[PDB]
């Protein structure tokens, strides 16, 4: 429980290095341990979340480590994950629509930049960024196809 935290220190410790691949797996390792701590918890009961919400700064921290490097789907999958135990998570929504976006995925990551605004107002300048992003990218591949 408390080698859990330690490499979750260690994680954050690299990605301040900017060296994230070793930074995931601290984090993928954190993860692991974190596991096995909860199969051992009767499911569901208040002791079960109290040990799984420690699950969401690791994927959070994660997700941006995937982003960094080019791995668009676990970063949204990650991303997602956070979002399963806090379903307005600014910086979660965020993520998820950069990956997206990159992904070609443009209605969704424009689901939730709508979902950002909605919970986050002052998120609007950064939303008003890469709904830019988005809506000529929507220009690009749809004057691409009635060439």
């Amino acid at each position: 429980l408390k080698s859990v935290e330690a490499l979750r220190q260690k994680g954050n410790e690299l990605f301040v290095q900017k060296d994230y691949k070793e930074a995931i797996d601290a984090y993928r390792d954190a993860l692991t341990r974190l596991d096995t701590l909860i199969l051992r918890e009767k499911p569901g009961e208040p002791e079960w979340v109290e040990l799984d919400r420690k699950n969401i700064p690791l994927y959070a921290n994660m997700s941006q480590c995937y982003l960094n490097i080019g791995d668009l789907h676990e970063a949204e999958e990650t991303s997602s994950e956070v979002l399963k135990r806090e379903e307005t998570n600014e910086k979660a929504l965020f993520r998820r629509a950069k990956a997206r976006i990159a992904a070609w995925k443009l209605d969704e990551a424009e689901e939730d930049l709508k979902l950002l605004l909605r919970n986050h107002p002052a998120a609007a300048s950064v939303v008003a960024r890469e709904m830019k992003i988005v809506t000529e990218r929507r220009a690009e591949k749809k004057a691409d196809s009635r060439v």
